[PDB]
């Protein structure tokens, strides 16, 4: 069962073509998970900066998992087809999944392990789009970032994980 998860890599998730994924391809890899919205207030700022962090730090081992979730004022209402085509827009390169539910008993079990990880029972549950977990090169989740941060605010923590 996904409490008993020790590790990101023990998941696997579609990705944005249809694709099984097995997360434990990860495995020493730096990630930021994030859920991800094409008509967000927040859609500019954070694909500007994930692909400039992306840019900037895969090469180091960096690595974006972001996964388009409609349930926050429904913001990703297109089809998975549509959503990759929004992202090349801002020429993203890093890993696009298939649109999942973050919150509920439907949500992507990888989410509802991420949003237990250190604590207490009630409230948990993803705010709205644009929440980023870090995980380190063993897939533990070591910090949370609400949707008010913009990505290059995790840059400085960067380090302690590479
Ligand atoms: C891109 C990359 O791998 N940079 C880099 C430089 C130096 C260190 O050692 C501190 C590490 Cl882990 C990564």
């Amino acid at each position: 069962d996904w409490r008993c998860a020790r590790s990101m890599h023990e998941f696997s998730a579609k990705d944005i073509d249809g694709h099984m994924v097995n997360l434990d391809k990860y495995r020493g890899f730096v990630c930021i998970v994030t859920n991800v919205a094409s008509q967000c207030g927040k859609t500019e700022v954070n694909y500007t900066q994930l692909v400039d962090l992306h840019a900037r730090y895969a090469e180091c081992g960096l690595r974006i998992l972001a996964f388009p979730c409609n349930q926050f004022g429904k913001q990703e209402p297109g089809s998975n087809e549509e959503i990759k085509e929004f992202a090349a827009g801002y020429n993203v390169k890093f890993d696009m999944f298939s649109k999942i539910c973050v919150n509920g008993d439907d949500a992507h079990p990888l989410w509802k392990w991420m949003k237990i990880q250190p604590k207490g029972i009630l409230g948990n549950a993803i705010k709205w789009n644009f929440t980023k977990f870090l995980i380190d090169k063993n897939g533990c989740v070591v910090k949370h970032y609400g949707p008010m941060e913009e990505p290059l605010v995790i840059e400085k923590d960067l380090p302690h994980y590479f």
